[PDB]
């Protein structure tokens, strides 16, 4: 399946996201409180967008070959970034609403987040080899800023909440810190960067990361006493 | 005009949207009240977007040929999706503001609207025939959910309003329910789907739907006592 | 550097935007007040986006050739419109927050701004010569509306503010009025329109405009007592 077998991870990733989406829908069917319900909506939308993106990539939509100024040909699943552009701000909105961050503070992170994803998409699409790395570098710096602000700004915001809320915040923060930081490493080691692994390995890595960052995070959030 | 004469419905769509836009601007010239003014702004912007999109299609911009795995070649007016991505959230915002729905509830419907339009663009553009129908199904599913939440959520929001506001909401709701539901049928019967009608018929049908969903909706909204 | 030497202005643009971004970051390091902080975040994000767009153009990403019905071939840097789509709304948010405009008034200007940039992108990309000038005219009309509303609506909002705030507002308003108005003239004289100057000249003109409109504007804003 796919260019070199990687479609198996695309199909698994689809099924995982859909399953996580369905569990979330079934869990929130009787929810009445408007704020609790907002966490449901956001958290159901996240794996919906990712299931759809995964499925599109399984069918070949969202996949282009890029010939670098190298002559190197790279099979670029650009549908990922489409997914990330919407799902990463939604994840930040989720944890920001948990933390009790202001509209101003969530907007700030979201802006930096969008910058991170778009400068990533440039890195991935550009044919000029130094540009690929220059943009990966720009995007990674912006992630570092984002991750610092998440800990500093949202961590302040949550400091006055109850123990359950601070505890769930810390768990969700740590899922973000560990998993999001791997993404630039995965890009670097995969076929977009140094090609230490091929498309099959790279696809498997992002499948696992996306599943943790979306369904794993969602699980932890929606089961917390904090949101109830 | 166009690939097979369909440019005539593109010119008429352009002129219809423009005339609606002009009517609404001339009708709003003396408006002082901020809330009333916001309905004018939203409701002018909608046919402005659609006139600009129709005109772009009339000139051939936003038209691509797509060769399906079928061998079938489909003439895809993709600029319709660009238009819809922004006008369908704006329509929902308009009806939401009338209903007195919360920021949470409006945002929720916009989310799922975006999901419907984007998955509909994938359906239209993918070459894999099973994928085209798969995405059309996904999108239709999301449409049903949206229409349900419109009736239930926005309908509950409007239930404490005055009689004029309730009656206008029901009129506008019923315009959306009938008109919006026809769009997936139009895709299925038109050249992107089963090709029971060709490009000229399909273009005629979207022109009529669009004029009703935007200018007809706008007319009913802006002439109501509810917004005054 | 570039197709016809214009790389020099792409590089210089990158550097000036980056330096403006670093001066603003340095300047806001001790800032504690939330509303003052917000002005820093928006004003640092603007030249960040613009520096990245310039660097992308310097490396040739965001450059297509368009063959017009004319036989004319035009080297179109489309990465500019990506940049503008985000930076012009942010510029409007920055001045609306200074003016104390409502969320409804800011959103209204952003909507017509988006319309202006997107119709300009169509003008730039369309192969049909009459459509180029039709969209340029659409876009310019929308710009005039936007500039009038900026004067009238934000001007009214700021009229109850302190004298420092009114004075800064008038400064920033006058930068937008003068500099923004030049953009459509620059499009018309340059390679996209009448070709009175070539790509090199056009790229120089946009570089100066962008620098004034972003770093010059930010400088005036961030140094004002009005935000302190
Ligand atoms: C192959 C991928 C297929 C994706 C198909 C998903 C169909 C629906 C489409 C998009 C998801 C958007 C969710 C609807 C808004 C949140 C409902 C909130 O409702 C639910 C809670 O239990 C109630 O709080
Ligand atoms: C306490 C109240 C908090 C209210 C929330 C503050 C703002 C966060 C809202 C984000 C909207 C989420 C939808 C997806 C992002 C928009 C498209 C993509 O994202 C955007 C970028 O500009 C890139 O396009
Ligand atoms: C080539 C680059 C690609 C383009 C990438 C687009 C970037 C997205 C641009 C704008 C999105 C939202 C930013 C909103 C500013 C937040 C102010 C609120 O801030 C406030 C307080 O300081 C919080 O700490
Ligand atoms: C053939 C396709 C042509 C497309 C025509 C585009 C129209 C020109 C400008 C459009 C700006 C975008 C819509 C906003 C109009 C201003 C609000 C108006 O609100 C205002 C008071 O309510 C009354 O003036
Ligand atoms: C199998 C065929 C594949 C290639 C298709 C043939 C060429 C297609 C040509 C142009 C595509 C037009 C894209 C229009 C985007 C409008 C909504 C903008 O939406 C965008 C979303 O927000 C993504 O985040
Ligand atoms: C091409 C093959 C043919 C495929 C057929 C496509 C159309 C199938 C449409 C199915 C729509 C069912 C969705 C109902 C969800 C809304 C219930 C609303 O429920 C509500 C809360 O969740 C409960 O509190
Ligand atoms: C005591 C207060 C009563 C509550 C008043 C709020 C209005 C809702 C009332 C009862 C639930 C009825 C669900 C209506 C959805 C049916 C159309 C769903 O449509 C469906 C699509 O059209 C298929 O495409
Ligand atoms: C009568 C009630 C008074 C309400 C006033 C209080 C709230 C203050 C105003 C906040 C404005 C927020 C406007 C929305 C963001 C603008 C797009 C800027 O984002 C940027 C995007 O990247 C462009 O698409
Ligand atoms: C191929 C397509 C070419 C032509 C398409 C036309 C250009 C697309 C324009 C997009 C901008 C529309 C979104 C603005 C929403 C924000 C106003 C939100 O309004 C609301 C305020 O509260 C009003 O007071
Ligand atoms: C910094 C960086 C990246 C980070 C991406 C991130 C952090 C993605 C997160 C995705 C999630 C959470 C999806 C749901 C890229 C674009 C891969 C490559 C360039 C450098
Ligand atoms: C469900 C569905 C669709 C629905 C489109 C709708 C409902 C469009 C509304 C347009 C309006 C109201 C424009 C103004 C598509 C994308 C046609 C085809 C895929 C399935
Ligand atoms: C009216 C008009 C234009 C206006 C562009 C503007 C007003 C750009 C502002 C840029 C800034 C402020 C960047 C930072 C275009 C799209 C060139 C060409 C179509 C006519």
């Amino acid at each position: 399946l796919g260019v070199e077998g990687e479609g198996i991870w695309l199909a698994l990733g689809t099924i995982g996201m859909l399953l996580g989406m369905l569990y979330f829908i079934a869990d929130g069917l009787d929810v009445q409180d408007p704020r609790q319900k907002e966490f449901y909506v956001i958290t159901i939308l996240i794996p919906a967008i990712a299931a759809a993106s995964y499925l599109s990539m399984f069918f070949g939509f969202g996949l282009t070959e890029v010939s670098l100024a190298n002559g190197r040909v790279v099979d670029v699943y650009w549908a990922r970034y489409a997914d990330w552009l919407f799902t990463t701000p939604l994840l930040l909105l989720d944890i920001g609403l948990l933390a009790g961050a202001s509209q101003r503070d969530i907007g700030a992170l979201v802006g930096i987040d969008a910058f991170m994803i778009v400068t990533g998409l440039v890195a991935t699409l550009t044919k000029v080899v130094v540009a690929r790395y220059a943009f990966w570098t720009i995007s990674t710096i912006s992630m570092v800023f984002l991750l610092y602000y998440l800990v500093a700004v949202f961590g302040e915001a949550v400091s006055d909440a109850d123990e359950d809320t601070r505890s769930t915040f810390n768990a969700l923060r740590n899922i973000i810190l560990v998993t999001w930081a791997i993404y630039p490493v995965a890009w670097l080691v995969g076929t977009e960067g140094l090609a230490l692994t091929g498309l099959y390995g790279e696809t498997l890595l992002f499948m696992v990361l996306d599943l943790v960052a979306k369904v794993g995070f969602g699980f932890i959030l929606l089961r917390s006493r904090a949101i109830m």
